[PDB]
């Protein structure tokens, strides 16, 4: 599963040459198209996705194609004539709480996260900022910020959701994470 998954996980962060990514996106298409938290991309003055390569990190600009702002999602496109390996919407399954689910994300340097846990929650809200997101997922497989706005599977490996990182009151890490299906019904072509 830690073979076959980070492929489609990347980075996602400003257009600078010496600019690493500020968060994680899921390569959801193969001419590149890349779901990320809306939040993460918005505020951004350029876009640019780090993709893992065997020669090591490639970096593709990228704009945004659609927002998805009642649930923190952004829908990128990667500018290139280059092909990528994806998760595949059609595999997209849910998940109920108890089940197992992994959370990937690149950090800074573009190195793989993943980390293990159990769904928590299958219905929790979430405040970013002024919107309030409901009926999200909630599990501890997301410890860290760097992991908001990549992707959580199954142990299949099937597109589950994207995470969003949140502090708690106490300043604990809590993981939510959008359903996989508020991707396909918020989208068409």
């Amino acid at each position: 599963l830690y073979h076959t998954v980070p492929p489609a996980v990347v980075g996602v962060g400003g257009g600078g040459v010496n600019a690493g990514p500020v968060a994680s996106g899921a390569i959801v298409g193969t001419n590149g198209y890349v779901i990320t938290t809306l939040h993460s991309v918005s505020k951004l003055p350029e876009i640019s996705v780090q993709v893992a390569t065997t020669g090591g990190i490639r970096r593709f600009p990228a704009q945004v194609v659609k927002t998805i702002p009642g649930h923190d999602l952004a829908l990128l496109k990667m500018q290139t004539t280059e092909k990528f390996l994806h998760f595949r919407m059609a595999d997209v399954q849910t998940v109920v709480p108890g089940q197992q689910v992994f959370a990937f994300g690149r950090n800074m340097a573009g190195a793989p996260l993943v980390r293990q846990g159990l769904v928590q929650s299958a219905d929790a809200p979430l405040a970013v900022g002024a919107t309030q997101i409901t009926h999200l997922l909630r599990s501890d497989a997301v410890y860290s910020w760097e992991q908001t706005g990549g992707p959580l599977v199954n142990a299949q490996g099937d597109l589950v959701g994207i995470n969003i990182a949140a502090t708690g009151p106490t300043g604990k890490v809590e993981g939510f994470t959008v359903p996989a299906q508020v991707i396909v019904s918020h989208l068409q072509d």
